[PDB]
């Protein structure tokens, strides 16, 4: 069905080999090669600047919108400034399990040399590593938390589109220059505000020299075109790159047009990902109602969406070789937000909103993240339809419930009317479009291995060595209340060293690594006259990514069934069984997995344990703030960390073997939901799902065959509703087949389209390694309920 | 009558011709173009270090105290990285009419010319020239007032040597590892004190292992050595460096070479000068009397405080070409403080003090300025041999009223047993040593040019261009009163641009140019965790520089009687006459000139305005704070300004012609105090001289037959304690003969040790400019009083 123009942008962003892109790193490098003493800020916005001015661009035939990360298709942008790990990974740079990536000739060189090991010592990860303590590097070590924004930019970027979409960069950059003649020095600090508000304006100016550099290649372009229809693409284009970013959109293309720039700029000033493109189907609605009525049909305007989300996918943010396994397929977890409601709580659905969704009825893009918001008014038209999509093209949208998402923002400070404009920047947690600097990456915490060093009375024996403390010999136990105890007393302390890294990352970043365009329009930096990192805005939190509760569940239901009540082995039988990796005593183990329920079975007494640990996790990480005064939030998701992370846990007792992978993300343990989803989600309302106000990010998989036609949608939408009904957040899709995936593993070529959401992102089955191709099929298929 | 030791490096210091070096300059410029996200303190730290492992040394075979600023005698060391001047001044810094420099090679290209190529535009310097608005550039351009610490750091360093002395580098280090350890980062600008320590350890390790570096010559030297009673020095010499300034000294020659190593260390980190060295005589006595009770002859510390003062007169602090006229001869302005009182008001001369005193009476040197403490309780000997010295000899105590000063620093803030511990950065300014961070260079200001414009109601005619504000329109003054309130309203205009300016400007370094060696003992930095510009010292205030007060003075003076008294002309008249420099009008010149008051005679009608223009001055600038949140003060001295910013005035009431110098600092004019030395003290009595907190500039010119013998030892005293009682601060004399001064023009190299007080900095006569000269020449020589 799609456009022939369609089918060739398509193809080329998802058949063109990515290479690996030395301009950015070239012409960053050689800008801090020359001395100077100018304010680090100041640099950097000129640094910016000059990449922009020198960099190499390409307009592609059948393109309507100019831009692209390099200069040429599916180009991967280098950050050897910020990237610590370009040093140490270097060498398997090319040879990734996860990242298909290219030199382009034997440049490998250039880049080895007159810019990596020229950069050696000096990038900012460089100096986020002088701010581990000793005893801290063991605990990154075996996994129990991970250096969070310790080689990207604070990232997460909200940009305040709906304003923007109406003013342009000439708003801001005019208010920037009132601000800066109105205001006073009459402290040292004050110099910080004529710091930011320069910086701001000196990169709105790069990037709208950076857009008028398109408009001078496309009207050269179009002065050698016979094509009379290419050649008024092109003068359109020229047009569009002359009148936007700068100023308001006139045409839905011009809209299209400065949100791309803006968001491509974003990607190119600093290394980072998870920015967030806000909710198109509403500030685009003038636009498309309006050229609507001017004679435009519904394709006009499908062509333009199709090639803005491939502007999307073709976008890489590459991380060091390590992440790169635990998030594997390069995930940007850059979202696109749709329906939800409006200011007055009204259906915020429309006409735009189903263009959209008849796109990805034609086309399914690995990004950008398509966010879907539920409410209790939703037009069910419209709610179905997204159904409809998430099953048959498959990997969008995730669905979000809108009352849930908007108690949780109330109970982080933001009013009625923020907090139904909502999205996602990050997997799925919740903020206010436009107002929000939420840090999603400050690491991960493994609650897993705190209790494999509770289980060991502070010691680890996989790395042999105390780097816990003494939460209790485990003869002295009692109970389970006994052990709960233990743990909260070890979980207490890991949170503690890991909040003390945090704190002082982004502490760090604000003396070191400023990300401008990223505050341009965040409402509070302009105003204010402070960059994000100096707390422009008006609300800051940071998510803990708590990776996985599943295996921690099961693991006490398992130590109170087996231990306290029928008495089958006191605990030291259990460390030596755990130890020991169950050699020999493998009735034993069967015994553990079999006699004691499991999470996610709609059964309370394994089930009062999810309500435990979200408890102690929220009051572990609440007795602090983070570095710009907000509150630590709970998050469930492991990516690929239950893989990753799986590895250095010893067996754990609810039956789970030493080094296996943990459960995936929130979701029950793999084999142990044997009763359904509707059970499944009804286990995880033990929670309290209003209390983790990061979400919990879970996945569900179905038979084809049995959700199949209108009935089909039926079931999922009951699946989905029970969940909502129960303050239920996020569900997240895959209707595929366990013969389909082993086809595509066999076969490869012929099944380069079938989309999997991984964790709060989608990706190519075929794109991803074999050990993460085994672990998604090892996912429940529900065949109803 | 000096050591043969002592004359051989007297000899290496005054006749080694100063060459331009390039070490510094090189292995800087080489640092800076390593790229860095480095946080910039760090990165200045590491910098300082590079260059300190990296730099020339050499060991003079006469030196019992190791270091230079070069790798030869008299090296002037280059600050490419700040210096903006030196981009725009290259071509004439080796054909300088005061200061006399020279290249080695063909390294005047060889690297310095391309050096300054690679900073260009990329200076501090430029850094600062961002912060002059539009308009202030006609201001800077006609001299109403300068651009204070443009193109140095805010210097003004003022180390804790009473109790660095005792505690040495290693005190300090250990208190940055210990506050380092309890700190905790939980806001993101806390990260400025986890900087702060880590910068300051850095580079105190650095200047220890740069001492070792001269251990480890020395000793080398000691075993080549043939002669007993160098290898002996040799051996001190490295064990002493081995020693300080890691350690507490242990020796007088210790406590000498630590002084010295952090005075030098401090010079080298960034450009500028100002650093006191203490209270010698105070903090080195302990030291001494128990070398002396063990049988140390005064030779051997007359030798010692030679070599150290040496070390300090071979220094160069290189300003631009424009500073470097108004500032002839190089002033570095680094006291060492003598006499006093003791915390309890006790006098504290000491047998230290005489024999300091005594080896000035033997071998003067241009620096450190010498600041002789006089109070009511000095010792009567020490008091008496101080002013034979400054008479028989390069005059170099400058004298000093302790109650003066000690009234001035109360009104600052300070307690009374720290304004006893009172020193100068500066040329005359009071401060609390280890306790004060002075702004001696805000910049000047030049009431005299303000007073033109309000003359020509806010015009400046050389230009042509209105660059002040309505004052009024001088044809409506009634009274000398209205013209007195006129210049008010344009004195509050300019003075609000200068602080506007000077403001923004110390803001500037705090955002990117720090002084970090400096901040290592200056009493609050350590303890808060903060460099200077972050506002480590408990107290900073500004002088503002005001250029002389003689001519205003004189003027208004000449107005009252001619204008409005004897109505001899009307304001309108006074204007052309001025506008025309009285051309065809010389009679009315000889009115102005000569049938009104001046100052500098104790005549009431001229000298009642000088307690209006020091009120209004004050006044004006108390409207403000500096950017750190401390007091403006005024200090009356032109320095050799009187001449550059002469040129930019036009004729005055007071007689004196276009482009004619001004009075000399706090001074009268040249011809105009007739009536004896006595009278021009009483004049400056009715400035009521303890509101100019940071002083007067008082220079006094004796002729040499009038003051000789003992009735000189007591005809000095005369003069200098009716300065006191009428509260005066500052009494500096030269007693040069006028016609010796003439002589030795003609004969430069035969004269090459006269030493002349010029502006509270002193000079050798044979290093200036004729301009200059003729200029010092023209200074009332009074015949007794
Ligand atoms: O690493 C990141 O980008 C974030 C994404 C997710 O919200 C949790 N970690
Ligand atoms: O320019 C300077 O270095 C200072 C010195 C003295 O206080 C007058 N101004």
């Amino acid at each position: 069905m799609i456009s022939k123009r369609i089918a060739r942008l398509s193809d080329k962003v998802r058949n063109t080999q990515p290479t690996i892109d030395l301009d950015r790193a070239r012409l960053i490098t050689e800008f801090y090669s020359r001395p100077s003493m100018d304010n680090y800020i100041l640099r950097r916005a000129k640094a910016f600047d000059y990449y922009l001015e020198n960099r190499e661009i390409f307009i592609d035939e059948d393109s309507q919108i100019a831009g692209h990360q390099g200069g040429c298709w599916e180009a991967v942008v280098m950050h050897p400034d910020v990237t610590k790990w370009l040093y140490d990974d270097f060498d398997t740079l090319d040879k990734r399990p996860s990242d298909n990536l290219a030199f382009r000739s034997a440049a490998a060189k250039e880049e080895l040399r007159q810019i990596v090991e020229t950069w050696k010592g000096q990038t900012f990860g460089d100096f986020a590593a002088t701010l581990v303590d000793e005893d801290m590097k063991p605990m990154l070590d075996v996994g129990i938390f991970t250096h969070g924004i310790s080689n990207q930019s604070t990232m997460n970027h909200s940009p305040d589109y709906d304003n923007l979409i109406k003013r342009g960069y000439r708003y801001y950059i005019d208010e920037c220059k009132e601000k800066l003649a109105e205001h006073q020095v009459n402290d040292v600090y004050d110099m910080e505000q004529q710091i930011a508000w320069k910086a701001m304006i000196i990169a709105m100016e790069a990037v709208i020299k950076f857009a008028h550099r398109y408009a001078d290649l496309a009207n050269k372009q179009a002065a050698e075109c016979i094509d009379p229809k290419r050649k008024e693409e092109l003068l359109i284009m020229a047009e569009n790159c002359r009148t936007v970013p700068e100023n308001p959109p006139k045409t839905f293309l011009q809209a299209t047009q400065l949100v791309w720039f803006n968001h491509l700029a974003i990607s190119l000033e600093a290394a980072g990902g998870d920015h967030n493109l806000g909710r198109y189907d509403q500030y685009m609605l003038p636009f498309f109602e309006k050229e609507t009525a001017e004679g435009k049909p519904e394709e006009y305007f499908a062509d333009i969406i199709h090639e803005f989300k491939l502007k999307v996918a073709e976008m890489w943010n590459i991380r060091c070789y390590n992440e790169s396994v635990a998030d594997p397929g390069n995930p940007l977890w850059m979202h696109i937000m749709l329906a939800g409601q409006l200011e007055n709580g009204k259906d915020a659905c429309n006409e735009l909103t189903n263009v959209f969704l008849r796109c990805m009825r034609d086309l399914q893009t690995d990004e950008p993240c398509i966010t879907f918001r539920f409410h209790p008014n939703i037009n069910e038209e419209t709610f179905r339809l997204a159904i409809e999509v998430a099953r048959d093209s498959g990997g969008h949208p995730a669905f979000y419930n809108d009352t849930a998402a908007i108690t949780y923002l109330l109970s982080l400070g933001f009013t009625l009317k923020e907090a139904r404009n909502w999205g996602i920047c990050g997997c799925i947690e919740p903020q206010v479009l436009g107002k929000t600097d939420f840090q999603s990456n400050p690491g991960y915490f493994n609650p897993l291995k705190v209790f494999d060093v509770m289980l060991h009375n502070g010691y680890d024996p996989v790395i042999g060595k105390k780097i816990g403390i003494e939460s209790g010999e485990v003869s002295s136990f009692t109970s389970i209340d006994d052990v709960m105890r233990a743990y909260e007393k070890q979980l207490d302390f890991f949170m503690e060293k890991f909040v003390t890294l945090a704190n002082r990352t982004l502490a760090g970043h604000a003396f070191t690594l400023p990300t401008i365009m990223g505050s341009c329009f965040s409402v509070g930096c302009v105003e204010k006259g402070k960059l994000l990192q100096q707390k422009g805005s008006d609300h800051h939190y940071s998510a803990v990514g708590v990776a996985g509760i599943a295996n921690m569940i099961d693991s006490f239901a398992a130590m109170e069934e087996c231990v306290f009540n029928k008495n089958y082995l006191t605990m030291e039988e259990l460390v030596r069984l755990l130890d020991t990796n169950f050699e020999g005593k493998e009735n034993m183990r069967q015994l553990l997995l079999n006699k004691a329920p499991k999470f996610g079975n709609d059964i309370e007494q394994v089930d009062k344990y999810s309500y435990w640990l979200i408890d102690a996790l929220d009051t572990s990480m609440k007795r602090f703030h983070d570095a710009q005064g907000g509150p630590y939030t709970v998050l469930v998701a492991t990516q690929a960390y239950n893989v990753e992370m799986g590895k250095n846990v010893g067996a754990t007792p609810d039956g789970r073997m030493a080094g296996t992978p943990l459960a995936d993300n929130a979701s029950p343990m793999v084999g142990m939901d044997v009763n359904g989803p509707t059970a499944v989600v009804n286990s995880l309302a033990c929670c309290d799902e209003l209390v983790p106000q990061s979400g919990l990010l879970l996945n569900q998989r179905f038979d084809p065959a049995v959700v199949a036609g209108e009935k089909g949608i039926d079931i999922i939408e009951s699946v989905f509703r029970a969940h909502f009904a129960q303050n239920g957040f996020h569900i997240q899709i895959n209707v595929l087949d366990d013969e389909t995936l082993r086809a595509a593993q066999k076969n490869p070529d012929d099944h380069r389209n079938i989309l999997v959401r991984v964790a709060g992102y989608s990706a190519y089955f075929v794109d991803l390694s074999e050990e993460i191709q085994n672990n998604i099929i090892e996912r429940t298929i529900q065949r109803g309920l």
